[PDB]
């Protein structure tokens, strides 16, 4: 928190939208089989 309090969303989108929506949607396909 601070004013805006827009870090903390700004750091969600970066660890949950992005460690699985890198190689985990449009990738593994062609690696788990």
């Amino acid at each position: 928190h601070a004013d805006g309090s827009f870090s903390d969303e700004m750091n969600t989108i970066l660890d949950n939208l992005a460690a699985r929506d890198f190689i985990n949607w449009l990738i593994q396909t062609k690696i788990t089989d």
